[PDB]
């Protein structure tokens, strides 16, 4: 409901971990990564790219399926239910990308799979709009980014390069096979992990 949002907002801590030291903030990025890691395991994601954009904002694209996005959309459930479908200072673990929409001032996302490009904008948890299709490709992918809310993180607002790279390189490692690039638009840096 909106109330379920209504409780994570109220108690982001809770949920994501510590708001102040720049946990809870990096943990957001590391959700959505965990969610893409785990199309790989399944056997339908092979490469991984996740971007600082100098606005302050994170992106993580992936080749999976796309989130089903046929009928509210399936999609738009994953994005606004807690443990939708199921059960659960770091937070929680697998707290699912629903609690990163709801710290999120913003939150864009766009899915390919069957010929078609979809998107959908939320702002803190909410959808502005219907999901729909905006184009045709040929090929299949789920892209999220989003923008942290400034009402929730405080200290520590801006993204750090250093700790998301010793992350993502512990998770290629840990999970041979999968390809995770990392890229700053603030400085022209990237890496790969492989
Ligand atoms: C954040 O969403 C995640 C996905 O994350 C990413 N990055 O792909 C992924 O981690 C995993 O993605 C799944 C997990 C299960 C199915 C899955 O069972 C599919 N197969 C279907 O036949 C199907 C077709 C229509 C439909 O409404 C549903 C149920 C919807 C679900 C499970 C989200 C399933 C499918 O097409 O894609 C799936 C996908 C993409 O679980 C989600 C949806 C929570």
């Amino acid at each position: 409901v909106l109330k379920g949002l209504d409780a994570v907002r109220k108690r982001p801590g809770m949920y994501i971990g510590d708001t102040d030291d720049g946990t809870g903030l990096h943990h957001m990025v590391f959700e959505v990564v965990d969610n893409a890691i785990d199309e790989a395991l399944a056997g339908h994601c092979k490469e991984i790219i996740v971007t600082i954009h100098a606005d302050n904002s994170v992106s993580v694209q992936d080749d999976g399926r796309g989130i089903p996005t046929g009928i509210v959309s399936a999609a738009e459930v994953i994005m606004t239910v807690l443990h939708a479908g199921g059960k659960f200072s770091g937070g929680l673990h697998g707290v699912g990308v629903s609690v990163v929409n709801a710290l999120s001032q913003k939150l864009e996302l766009v899915i390919q799979h069957e010929g078609k490009i979809h998107r959908q904008i939320y702002e803190h948890g909410v959808p502005q709009a219907p999901l729909a299709v905006t184009g045709e490709t040929e090929k299949t992918g789920t892209m999220v980014r989003f923008w942290p809310s400034l009402e929730t993180f405080t200290n520590v607002t801006e993204f750090e390069y250093e700790i998301l790279a010793k992350r993502l390189r512990e998770l290629s490692f840990l999970n041979s096979g999968v390809s995770i690039r990392l890229r700053d638009k603030r400085d022209g840096k990237e890496d790969h992990f492989h």
